């Protein structure tokens, strides 16, 4: 429920806290906090509590000497001075007393600083809320990070990224914190760089059980871990071209901070996208009516069309309840029908390394070329096409990736996203003249599952799902994701992080495996940043694009 314990902390900690009486308040936030409240709470909600009005720490505004301020933000340089600046000296107060919630943890230098500076005298309420995450969905939190791509696969970025690292392992400890949780932590051992990393997140929740004992009380929540992963787990889900709503709209169409326009925000505080968010393209469209004929039926050879039309009205209103994301659906499939239909064909081939029929692909290129050869179709799917088909032959030679980069006339500048995967750990460059680099994703390397799929365009299954259930189950191999301590109104709770991203695949198979295989178990997902296919391309990109 991860959302509700964030508005519990916020409403009762934070807002409800500093409610002595009814006299209005104005609540300062920062960009970031303000993403964080919006999360998890209406405005209508903080509003009806005392406070009036909302503002922006940086951008000054009116002062309002009269009444109180309460100040929820990032312990940030920025916002500190603004801080300090409200009250930055006497008969100017910005307000008449404040109300101070750090986000995070304040640096002691700028507490110092703060703490004596005119600003001491106005402080009413001095505290750290520990909440540096976004509550993005129910079971998905994001620290907004993706730098931190950039600091694990970019070796120029190498040392001196360890600051961005230990700050990302803080805001993993707040989320579990905040979920009253010190779970066990385990990690893929195939790639190097996660038991350091791994370390310094144990180090911050060691910190934070220190300052309270009942943090992983008994309740199973003895039970939980929290998963350390890396992107090079899984470079074929990213990649893919998905077949759900959500994860299709955000891969086809421009959806900015979340905003579908033509205008509308896709959040779960919509209630309906929540029930249509997971489901195939194939069936939105389908369902809208076998529900809404449901409705159009609870409300009630010649036939009486009477009520029907006593009752149209009523009828027009639910049929407007789903206007706008019929027409996200509706984009979707004009988008598929164009050219996304002959991407999905050959990338299901690669990803699974069979065809629809459960056999083994060959003669590659008969697919592959036309394709790239194809002036209508954009670089970025031939570049996703060109690294599925890298990562299913396990490497290839410096030769024929030039060929295939001919082929697509694909620039110079993008040409490199494609030998900077590599920086991953995934094979693209045959000999190496190094060791076999393993590729635990592919199928032919997992457990079985059934070959019957609903839709051949969808037949592959993130690998991040085989992981999430072998853990639910004890059968984590603790040969590739041991424990970095040797060992292992409820959960137990699954709490994995991946550093570099996550696909809205695998945010789906986070429900998936929650409201199946389960044994009381929750599993919660988290990473760096929310991933896109070009989102991830765009990433690889940044390794050798200054």
């Amino acid at each position: 429920a991860l959302k509700t314990a964030v508005h519990e902390k916020i409403m009762n900690d934070v807002v409800l806290a500093v409610k002595k009486n009814a006299e209005w308040k104005v609540l300062i936030v920062d960009q970031l906090s303000m993403r964080m409240v919006s999360a998890c709470c209406k405005m209508h909600e903080i509003m009806s509590e005392g406070i009036t009005l909302v503002e922006d720490i940086n951008r000054r505004r009116e002062p309002l000497p009269l009444l109180e301020a309460v100040y929820l933000i990032t312990p940030t340089e920025e916002s500190v001075k603004c801080l300090m600046a409200d009250f930055q000296n006497p008969d100017n107060p910005q307000y008449r007393g404040a109300h101070i919630f750090f986000t995070e943890a304040c640096p002691e230098e700028l507490f110092k600083e703060l703490c004596k500076s005119t600003t001491a005298r106005f402080i009413k309420t001095l505290k750290e809320i520990n909440i540096a995450f976004l509550p993005y969905e129910s079971q998905i939190f994001s620290l907004d990070s993706p730098d931190t791509f950039q600091v694990y696969y970019n070796p120029s970025r190498a040392q001196g990224g360890i600051p961005n690292k230990e700050r990302c392992a803080e805001q993993i400890a707040t989320l579990c914190a905040t979920l009253g949780e010190y779970p066990s932590v385990r990690y893929r051992s195939d790639f190097d760089e996660n038991a350091s990393f791994a370390q310094l997140v144990q180090q911050k929740l060691d910190a934070y059980r220190a300052d309270d004992p009942t943090m992983g009380e008994g309740p199973q929540k003895d039970r939980s871990q929290l998963l350390i992963l890396d992107r090079g787990f899984d470079p074929i889900s990213p990649l893919l071209h998905e077949l759900t709503f959500q994860a299709m709209a955000y891969d086809l169409l421009p959806i900015e901070n979340d905003v579908y326009k033509y205008e509308v925000l896709l959040d779960e505080k919509d209630d309906l996208w929540v029930e249509m968010r997971h489901q195939h393209i194939a069936v939105v469209s389908q369902n809208v009516t076998k529900k809404l004929k449901q409705f159009a039926d609870e409300k009630r050879g010649i036939k009486d069309l009477s009520q029907m039309l006593k009752k149209m009205p009523q009828y027009q209103k639910e049929l407007s309840k789903y206007s706008t994301h019929l027409h996200l659906a509706e984009d979707c499939m004009k988008q598929y029908q164009q050219h996304v239909d002959k991407l999905c064909k050959v990338e299901q081939d690669l990803a699974m390394g069979t065809d629809a029929d459960g056999e083994k692909i060959r003669d590659h290129m008969r697919n592959i070329v036309p394709i790239l050869l194809d002036q209508k179709i954009s670089a970025y799917d031939k570049i996703r096409i060109i690294l599925l088909y890298i990562i299913h032959k396990g490497g290839i030679s410096e030769e024929n990736l030039a060929k295939l980069v001919q082929h697509a006339h694909i620039p110079a500048e993008e040409k490199w996203i494609i030998n900077d995967m590599q920086n991953l750990g995934v094979p693209i460059i045959q000999d190496g003249g190094r060791r076999k680099i393993p590729q635990p994703y592919h199928t032919h390397n997992r457990k079985e599952r059934q070959a019957d799929h609903t839709y051949q365009m969808s037949r592959w299954t993130p690998y991040m799902k085989d992981i999430m259930e072998a853990a639910v189950e004890d059968k984590l191999d603790t040969r590739h994701y041991p424990f970095l301590n040797g060992g292992g109104k409820s959960g137990p709770r699954l709490i994995i992080f991946v550093v570099g991203g996550i696909s809205y695949s695998e945010m789906r198979s986070a429900y998936e495996v929650t409201q199946t295989a389960k044994n009381n178990w929750e599993v919660i997902l988290g990473s760096t940043h929310i991933l896109t296919p070009e989102g991830l391309l765009r990433d690889l990109r940044k390794i050798s694009n200054p």
